[PDB]
């Protein structure tokens, strides 16, 4: 059974745990935080970044993208990557966008964490507000009127878009993007309750649901 | 003509510009200079980052990976990156290595740039260079002693490991990768010596 390193909070270890879920793949959760100075994550990975997914040869594949885009092709179960022209560019960048997104915010997630107050950086911390921002504007003008981001059913797109909405609420809820854009707030509202998303939100690692 | 938003520098540019010419595709490259606060760079690329592809209906690509695979199907020079199985895997993982060696290097730059010296952090720096020391053993052992890093001709993998050392020659020089890994040397004197390469110096 293949091993998934990652931990709760991290955002692009969602999107490939949502792949995973919509794939109907199975595998396991290995909960590792990359900061600890302790953190045995370049024993798989060399960048000492997750997610990682580890076979059982022990072979490492990284990063979100590419664990994804092998996962789509381990199981009949959906087709969330198209196969070649328009529709597989297209979602490609759709993922781009939304894993820009996630880079900013997680920026900002860093500039908090591994920065002291008397380090940090008023003009870098709104270059990344401002890239939420515009990425935020981007995605509401693409997806537009429709009800998945391309095609007619849920791709790589969506579930990319939908972890980094997700993200916001979590890290950043003084970002208001649901009232600067209906549609995205309709088009959350449809992916929050997929069984995929509701399974893997980065709030479990309050433990919640080991409570009896 | 496609237009090419980037800078000579900025080696994700690189990367898009060496699949390219490789690929006998042409465009127009457009530089930005997307650190000054009055770039336009937004005007395209949500991002805001380079590079970023526009194309004749005025539809923006982007960033770096998904243009290079936009590019392979454009044209029918060269075979960059794999259909499918094993070996199309291995490809998206070895240019996942090289960006992410190039992250690691660009964040370095971006420390001694975008910071003052009294905010910037030597535990962030110690921490961007592991990576980067990493990410060449991985690359080394990943090689071993093959001459493509798949297969058996120029892939994106190559490519994008070619941009990786170059940007280390270019922006830390002092790191002395060839000393360390004499197969990336030998790589790299191979791979340097393409035109693709010659013609996109930084
Ligand atoms: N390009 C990567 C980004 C992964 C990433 O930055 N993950 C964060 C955790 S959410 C991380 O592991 N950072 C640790 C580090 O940079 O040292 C991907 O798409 O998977
Ligand atoms: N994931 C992007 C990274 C591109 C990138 O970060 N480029 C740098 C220039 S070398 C940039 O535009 N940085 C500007 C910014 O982050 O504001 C890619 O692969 O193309």
């Amino acid at each position: 059974v293949m091993k998934l390193i990652g931990s709760h909070a991290s955002p692009y270890t969602r999107k490939v745990r949502v792949v995973l879920a919509e794939k109907k793949i199975d595998y396991q959760f290995v909960l590792e935080d990359v900061w600890n100075a302790d953190t045995q994550i370049h024993q798989f990975n060399p960048l000492g970044k997750v997610p990682c997914l580890v076979m059982d040869d022990g072979g490492a594949l990284f990063d979100s993208r590419v664990i994804a885009e092998y996962a789509d092709t381990l199981s009949p179960v959906a087709r969330l990557i198209p196969p070649s022209g328009r529709e597989r560019v297209e979602v490609r960048c759709w993922e781009a966008l939304a894993d820009g997104l996630l880079d900013a915010a997680v920026a900002l997630r860093v500039e908090q964490t591994q920065r002291t107050p008397e380090q940090r950086s008023e003009s870098w911390i709104t270059r990344q507000h401002h890239k939420i921002d515009e990425a935020l504007k981007a995605m509401s003008r693409g997806l537009a009127d429709r009800t998945w981001c391309n095609g007619n059913h849920l791709t790589l797109a969506d579930i990319a878009v939908g972890c980094a909405l997700a993200y916001l609420d979590f890290r950043q809820p003084q970002v208001d993007w649901r009232e600067q854009h209906a549609n995205l707030a309709a088009f959350y509202t449809r992916i929050e309750k997929r069984p995929s998303f509701l399974e893997t939100q980065p709030q479990a690692e309050n433990l919640y649901f080991q409570s009896h």
